[PDB]
């Protein structure tokens, strides 16, 4: 036993939560009379698999100094019939006499799956044996258990019956800083050529696993092996560990992550400078999520509970999406975004428990903001009514208190045919129309265009911002892509003349901007803007 | 064994009923030749898990003084195959050898689910052995068996056949004062700092259960442990039992609700001051609700037992919802609200069979009034199933045992051609757009749970909103509250920026919120409701 905190760390919030929730037998054995009962009587761990949850349990039992005693879960499935209760009853009786015991089983879906998966008799008998051993461990000298599950829907809800397995602590995936921590710890073994800071690697990667970052580190060292020709039993590499930034980018091009397409949960990094204008609107969207978190006395002063979200109907654009990202960044709260295709999956695909799973993820990862987009798509597809999604949405938000403040940010192209029921109070009625973005917002968009972009003189960004009033900010990012395409068309094409004969000029100029402002279009028409301003008739009841 | 009867509470009506039904072994065993048969044979216990039904059975066995012997159902499933009759016939013969015996079986659905879900043979061997034991206890010296079930439909319907396990006592989840009672129990063992009276913690923790309140009272002390920097094995962490209201609202902020999104059954604390006006309407509603319950002599005078509910149509407003809550408050009856998304869930999604269980919970929860909302949304979603079982279940409901069905409807024409027929809910009632006295009651609801002072002209806003809605006037009240809070943030930001809360909304905030409201009803929308005032001289 040689593990530590930092090995599979990075997820500092969840590891700090499990630090606060597990340390109660550590140094405080008689405190259970003061607290009344231990909140750990079994701790469930759902997430994308293989994220070092087993090493998380090993690390927390190392820091408590308790008898860890890992039991491999599918070994019970690997035992023969009639003796499958061995190494579980024996393990629990071993942990009964050893009072500092933090039990960790793993792959509980092998042991205790969904009720549809429980065909056969020995599997449900193993399930019953484990849960009866668990509630037999009532207090029983401060012994707890930990599990390793995919998601709570895939396991037996009889184990999720409370009084046992009541703690759900959602390790999930790390952020760019957490992936930087995992990448730094896994590169403690190796040595790099210092041509990369590895924050660009951890920021560039998306949806990976800590074991997948171990695979990236292994493939970078493998590329260091692959570059050199086969030395005759040589330690010429063992003193010259020289993995490069080229090795890391080629490893990133090769690797296929596993936790891809799972819904991300963590706070994003926008820091409010992408957006501009709508100062009372941005103050309102700041306050509705921040002051429930930062000033509970102010909503304790007046007990009238504010709404738990908005509806950003308006023109199609990424400004509402980046605004909703920066809201959770400035609140420093978690963020889950469920866009249009995922909403269409419940109507085309017909799995309406997914809405329950998304809101359960939102509740379990509180404080959080649920961003929703393209909500009219399931209704405009019907046109050319709620249809299993919107009624599910109203079902979940009705069962949603102001405590565990899940925030619901909608985004809609057309407010006419979305839902009559969302306009009523008690539901989510905040018709915050963000307009087509004006000149200050487009200057902020141009400032965001400078991010990860070498910039110099000669560019007339103010002239383009003055011309493109009707062109939206998402469309201004589109013409930034067009000008980038025109620059990339001629950058290395300039120096390929040198190689054809035998400077990169890494700056976009104004002629590329003029060609890009010739080529494109605009993503709005005025006959949509008039029905956007149709809601300005809201004067008097 | 240390649990007293007063240790568990909350469900006062349910605990009174189960003390009424279990006490027949207690002190009067010779009463069985007077009553003929013992009315408990098997008592079924449904409800969400974590409500302390094991504690309830232990406490009722402790006040009875009977041989309890609780067994948990999955321990039978934990045993080896072919010897699983251990702790089943052994347990029932152990209860046979001791006459005051109250068997409690925890998690019956792990033993006896529905029979088609009992794939394989040994599950129904165990279920058959248990039920043959159940009717093998014919009288057998006053033994009865209780069983912790999750839901009545989830267990085998053969197991609830009249003769074994036919007493349903519908424990359910507790109400707000029941939550206060369980909170007082869980804070009896510990001590707080008395900044909160624990009513203000318990009157909003909706959808929570006794295990949830145990989690609240545990994590409040955990927050108190989190408050100190470090105590190195010393008794300052034990004597300073000083958890705060901030710790309790933080604990509710870190509370995962177990039995939320469930049909709640509580008495709703409205007390009639929310809605005024409509003297004839309120007279006939308290007539048709309370007087069948509290005056059965006048309804045994004559035989025309009236309708089992009414229909409310007109504009979409919260006044009829709080009205339906307040009538059940005034009769002190239970209340289950069936909402629009709940009714729309079954029709597009094919969940129709749970209507048979919602009406079953209604029938168990009698006397009660059922509120139904937005029933035309299923009707208006035809152009862009479930209601045919509401039209079956109330038709299969007796003239007594009130389960009164209150409907909420936008368009009164499109709902149902059969509900206006007598025998069904033929009492069409147009609850109108809210008028001046109703809006005064809306202002009374606005100043309810609100800090108040002078510079208020709520009557001036009432006269500005003369022929206009009151639910949108409540929306005006949250808009003015939102205006007052954001200017009540800037009052204290100068003290923190340079280095009073003003807890009353002023009149300029209300007159600014006047400009951010819309007519919810239209004049032709009023006219198509008022066309149904055609019921006149024949």
């Amino acid at each position: 036993n040689e593990v530590g905190y930092d090995d599979i760390g990075g997820c500092r919030k969840q590891l700090a939560q499990i630090k606060e929730m597990v340390e109660l037998p550590l140094r405080h054995p008689a405190l259970f009379k003061a607290i009344g009962v231990k909140p750990p009587r079994g701790i469930l761990l759902y997430g994308p698999p293989g994220t070092g949850k087993t090493l998380i349990a090993r690390a927390v039992a190392n820091e408590t100094g308790a008898f860890f005693f890992l039991i491999n879960g599918p070994e019970i499935m690997s035992k023969l019939a009639g003796e499958s209760e061995s190494n579980l009853r024996k393990a629990f009786e071993e942990a009964e006499k050893n009072a500092p015991a933090i039990i960790f089983i793993d792959e509980l879906d092998a042991i205790a799956p969904k009720r549809e998966k429980t065909h056969g008799e020995v599997e449900r008998r193993i399930v019953s044996q484990l849960l009866t051993l668990m509630d037999g461990l009532k207090q029983r000298a401060h012994v707890i258990v930990m599990a390793a599950t995919n998601r709570p829907n895939s396991i037996d809800p009889a184990l999720r019956r409370f009084g046992r397995f009541d703690r759900e602590v959602d390790i999930g995936i790390p952020d760019a800083t957490g992936r930087l921590e995992i990448l730094q710890i896994h590169t403690k073994n190796m040595k790099l050529a210092d041509d990369v800071d590895l924050e660009q690697v951890a920021n560039e990667t998306h949806g990976h696993v800590g074991a997948d970052l171990a695979a990236l580190c292994s493939e970078a060292a493998l590329q260091a092996i692959r570059k050199k020709m086969d030395l005759i039993d040589l330690a010429e590499v063992m003193n010259s560990l020289a993995v490069t930034m080229d090795d890391f980018r080629w490893a990133l091009s090769q690797s296929n992550p596993s936790a891809l397409r799972e819904t991300v949960v963590e706070v994003p990094q926008v820091t409010w400078e992408d957006i501009g204008g709508l100062e009372d609107v941005k103050r309102e969207l700041q306050e509705l999520v921040q002051y429930p978190v930062e000033h509970p006395d102010k909503f304790l002063k007046f007990g009238m509970t504010p709404s738990k979200g908005v509806l950003f109907y308006g023109p199609p654009g990424c400004g509402k999406t980046l605004l909703a990202k920066a809201i959770a960044n400035e609140c420093q709260a978690n963020f889950i975004s469920i866009k249009g295709p995922e909403l269409l999956t419940m109507w085309f695909g017909e799995s309406e428990a997914n809405v329950r799973e998304i809101f359960d993820k939102a509740r379990q990862a509180a404080p959080c903001v649920l961003f929703f987009d393209e909500l009219d798509s399931i209704a405009k597809a019907r046109g050319g009514a709620a249809d299993r999604v919107i009624n599910q949405i109203l079902t979940e938000m009705d069962g949603m208190s102001t405590k565990k403040n899940v925030f619901i940010i909608g985004a809609t192209n057309r407010p006419d045919i979305i839902d009559p029921a969302i306009l009523r109070p008690g539901r989510l009625d905040q018709l915050i129309y963000i307009p087509l973005p004006d000149e200050k917002s487009r200057v902020a968009i141009l400032k965001a265009n400078l991010r990860k972009s070498p910039v110099a003189k000669d560019v007339d960004l103010e002239f383009l911002a003055k011309m493109t009033n009707g062109f939206s900010g998402a469309d201004l990012t589109e013409i930034c892509q067009r000008a980038c395409k025109l620059a990339i068309r001629e950058s290395i094409e300039s120096e390929i003349r040198r190689e054809r004969e035998r400077d990169p000029v890494p700056e976009i100029r104004r002629d590329h901007f003029e060609e890009a402002m010739r080529f494109a279009r605009r993503s709005v028409s005025d006959n949509d803007i008039r029905k956007y301003e149709m809601f300005a008739q809201t004067l008097q009841q």
